[PDB]
RNA sequence: AAAAAAAAAAAAAAAAAAAAAAAAAAAAAAAAAAAAAAAAAAAAAAAAAAAAAAAAAAAAAAAAAAA
């Protein structure tokens, strides 16, 4: 979401669910609260894949000087496998 | 006229040198002189002389998530 003050202050530009191919063990609804929303005909979302689209998006926002506020982001970036600098 | 075979098997043979009382020399200070198997027989590995071994390297984490 756009953390900058403006007309889209806090308005998302990404709310994307995962195009996941194989079987997923845990839904982790106590940790994530997914529907599961990772259905392709039952999207109810922009069910979008990382493969060069949104990984490029976050990578470019890393690249351009757009700092990433939020909570507990360190291990999040680890499980992403992005290495956001200091 | 003491005048002997002139060398197998790589045969085989020389030395390449001394107490010197020559003249009026006492009784081991040597540094130690020191042989036995063979009835189926003697039998260290680790790396081998402590002539001076202080020998607990602090700890504390109230706990996660990730709605
Ligand atoms: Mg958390």
């Amino acid at each position: 979401i756009r953390g900058e003050e403006g007309e889209l202050y806090g308005v998302p530009f990404v709310d994307d669910y995962v195009v996941n191919t194989n079987h997923i063990e845990d839904y982790l609804t106590r940790y994530s609260g997914i529907l599961p929303g990772d259905l392709d005909p039952e999207k109810s979302t922009k069910r979008l894949v990382r493969r060069n689209v949104v990984y490029r998006k976050v990578w470019l926002l890393m690249q351009l000087g757009c700092v990433f506020v939020g909570h507990g982001l360190n291990n999040d970036f680890k499980h992403i496998n992005i290495n956001v600098p200091r």
